[PDB]
């Protein structure tokens, strides 16, 4: 199946099978994943920017570790995409998390390398 840039899962699909069974994804490789986080999962370190939440969807659930600067929007029970690397068996290294604010990115050749 194609469309969108990179790949991509859900809480259901990292387990279950990529929306048929398309391949599943390497506990070696990156990945993007969207789920809506469980309530009460999210510890933050109490010194650190580390956290640890769940995300699930209305199928299955996975695992996040992520550290670092979260969005401002990223809230227990909202519908978040993650993006880092397989840890194990369900749970994602993200390395940025995003809160579905759309997002956009803008690439090096026009910020300071036109």
């Amino acid at each position: 199946l194609r469309s969108n840039i990179d790949l991509f899962y859900t809480p259901g699909e990292i387990l279950y099978g990529k929306r048929e069974t398309q391949q599943m994804p390497e506990v070696g490789q990156r990945l993007r994943v969207g789920g809506m986080v469980m309530p009460g999962s999210v510890q933050r370190d109490p010194n650190s920017l580390k956290v640890t939440f769940t995300i699930y969807d209305a199928e299955g659930s996975v695992d996040v570790s992520y550290e670092g600067i979260l969005p401002d929007l990223f809230r227990e029970g909202q519908g978040v995409v993650v993006q880092g690397e397989l840890e194990k068996g369900n749970h994602i290294l993200a390395k940025e998390v995003l809160a579905k604010h759309d997002e956009n990115y803008t690439p090096p050749e026009v910020e300071k390398a036109m």
